[PDB]
């Protein structure tokens, strides 16, 4: 069997900045006190995942990444209770611990289990469960899912229905959710008012699925990759617009367009000019702009507190404000109920050992979503 | 009588920066078509005219400042319907024209006519109604109250209770609204929830009211002012603690005595450190951060986006949220239903021309509010 032993298994491993994924062997303890150690069959592409090898969000090296997947766990630690060998199930990137202050407060997520804050690189009791070679390999969001084998805590993971198709289900895991979330959830937005949406990844285009299911009268899409408009208005934008068409500041071009500004703006790039010039597009008076995108490390605005004082409102989440484990099995139980479609999401499908072409499509700007087979 | 003709009286006109005020002769000319002559009876001061005259705040000048009034009609222009003479008046720091997109929302209170965005210092027709010595002096807020008479637009007024006690509700028309509302209609305090106040001046004093008021568990107030303590305890505060006393930065304190940081925080100073110190100590995954404080003018704050992406909001608001000419007149039938207090707002009284001693006291630190009679 493999239950109680180590696994031998094949791992994207990142041990220099700016280099490309090695796959090699890596050992894969097995699962202690409420652990649960994942067989990996689907797993995307996210822009965060990037963001680590750019060396924009700082994490231990080296480093096993990925965090949207999905996959069927194997064995189950000493008093887990909540999954058994067999299960489908998506990791998640941000925890449920239950017993947090944050946990127990309704409208909050980000559980202090969190690796996010201060990146340990480990799981919840301070240790690895990976070795490549004699030298242990640090974790990343708790859940370092680009192996064929994982071992995550058991809050953080959810069991999902089991006649859920993981090859599209992965990206509730954390595109979806987070695009999809930080419209509905975080930003709340109305039906007949008018939305912003910078940026047309995974997440930024599922922002913009939020934005219409919210009843939003106008959605208009920001992208300097043209490319991305197709995509954008299929799902929902009423019209797509590029910066670099225009001579003025694009939060300008936004204000003229929208008599003062949008009522809700989203920042789904990762960048201080976009995330400055979202807050600058939504209405000075009413205007609710949220960050969704993560920026580099250590890099500071320089913003005016009058933009707030006039009335706007400015805000940021995770996962789209949904508490992990317990709302990933509802949006599964939403999507096998034909709630919402990930097909246009998803625009390449790739064997895990050709990972380091998935970032290469990234840069290119021609995928969305690219899904990586175990 | 004095209908329709050129009243002369004295006002307090600011020719410099960083000067006293000047008790002159001003020449009010009549109201024009839907404009309202008010004769003052009485004003506060709040710590806005003080910016002005630090050249903190830049509006025009000279300028005849003042906007936390309550007077008595004295004529009406042409066209006028909701005020007529010899009706108790407050004047509207910031107007309620009805007409644009945002009286139209129920949700804000920043019209489009305020002279708070770019202050010209004028009615909203573009003129002034002001002459000290065949020089054409300028209009704050669009209502300058530090004058025995001023002409205000019609959108700018709102008929109060005639039997109300205009000594005391003249702090409705910035103070006490501004204070209490960004507790109750902006930050939406929550019962069982702690808060914190930075600022405890009559706008701060009245947040923590409003935090009080909405059930808030904790309130600790804050400053470096310690005199100010046993009116912030009278109030509601369960805590006050100042800055000067600790090793650490006031941010991290809090949180250490809140378990990671407050629900709420308020910022009632107008400073960048303040601002930044308040963001920092409600919780980051939870935390709603409220800016009431004006900032000095061409000041920029560096703040890391990460702050809120974990969770938090960061919101500012203008008079507390409220509509001013809807709202104003209801929050003194509230106050004559006894819903609320001012008395320990204010802490002083003066006439007219001791104008100087007031912003004295404001600067000593022994007074909250120090209204002036004429
Ligand atoms: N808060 C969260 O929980 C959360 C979750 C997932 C992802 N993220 C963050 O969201 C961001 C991106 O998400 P993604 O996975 O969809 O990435 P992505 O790389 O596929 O999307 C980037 C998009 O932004 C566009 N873009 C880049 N520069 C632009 C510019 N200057 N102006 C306009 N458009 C520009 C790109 O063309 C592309 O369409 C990253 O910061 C990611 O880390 C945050
Ligand atoms: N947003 C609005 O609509 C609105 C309305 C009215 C006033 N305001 C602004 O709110 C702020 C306060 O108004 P006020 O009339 O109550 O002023 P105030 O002068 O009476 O209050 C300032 C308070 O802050 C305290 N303080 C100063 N420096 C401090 C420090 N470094 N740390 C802690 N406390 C400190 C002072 O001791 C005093 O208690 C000002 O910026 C005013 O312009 C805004
Ligand atoms: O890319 C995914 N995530 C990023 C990591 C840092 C900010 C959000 C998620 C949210 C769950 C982990
Ligand atoms: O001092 C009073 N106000 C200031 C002007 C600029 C910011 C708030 C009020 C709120 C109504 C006008
Ligand atoms: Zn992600
Ligand atoms: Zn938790
Ligand atoms: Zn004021
Ligand atoms: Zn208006």
């Amino acid at each position: 069997s493999t239950a109680g032993k180590v696994i031998k298994c094949k791992a994207a491993v990142l041990w220099e900045l700016k280099k490309p994924f090695s796959i090699e062997e890596v050992e894969v303890a097995p699962p202690k006190a409420h652990e649960v150690r994942i067989k990996m069959v689907a797993v995307g592409i996210c822009g965060t995942d990037d963001h680590v090898v750019s060396g924009t969000m700082v994490t231990p090296l080296p480093v096993i990444l990925g965090h949207e997947a999905a996959g069927i766990v194997e064995s189950v630690g000493e008093g887990v209770t909540t999954v058994k060998p067999g299960d489908k199930v998506i990791p998640l990137a941000i925890p449920q611990c239950g017993k947090c202050r944050i946990c127990k407060n309704p409208e909050s997520n980000y559980c202090l289990k969190n690796d996010v804050s201060n990146p340990q690189g480990t799981l919840q009791d301070g240790t690895s469960r990976f070795t490549c070679r004699r030298k242990p390999i640090h974790h990343f969001l708790g859940i370092s899912t680009f192996s064929q084998y994982t071992v995550v805590d058991e809050n953080a993971v959810a069991k999902i229905d089991a006649a859920s198709p993981l090859e599209k289900v992965c990206l509730i895991g954390c595109g979806f959710s987070t695009g999809y979330g930080s419209a509905v959830n975080v930003a709340k937005v109305t039906p007949g008012s008018t939305c912003a949406v910078f940026g047309l990844g995974g997440v930024g285009l599922s922002a913009i699925m939020g934005c219409k299911a919210a009843g939003a009268a106008r959605i208009i899409a920001v992208d300097i990759n043209k490319d991305k408009f197709a995509k954008a208005k299929e799902l929902g934008a009423t019209e797509c617009i590029n910066p670099q068409d225009y001579k003025k500041p694009i939060q300008e071009v936004l204000k003229e367009m929208t008599d003062g500004g949008v009522d809700f703006s989203f920042e789904v790039i990762g960048r201080l000019d976009t995330m400055m010039a979202s807050l600058l597009c939504c209405h000075e008076a009413c205007g609710t702009s949220v960050i969704v995108g993560v920026p580099p490390d250590s890099q500071n605005l320089s913003m005016n507190p009058m933009l707030l004082l006039t009335g706007r409102t400015w805000k940021g989440a995770i996962l789209g404000g949904f508490k992990s484990k317990e709302c990933v099995p509802k949006l599964v139980a939403d999507f096998m109920a034909k709630k919402f479609s990930l097909d246009a999401l998803i625009t390449h499908v790739l064997p895990f050992e050709k990972i380091n072409e998935g970032f290469d499509l990234l840069h290119s700007g021609k995928s969305i979503r690219t899904i990586l087979m175990f």
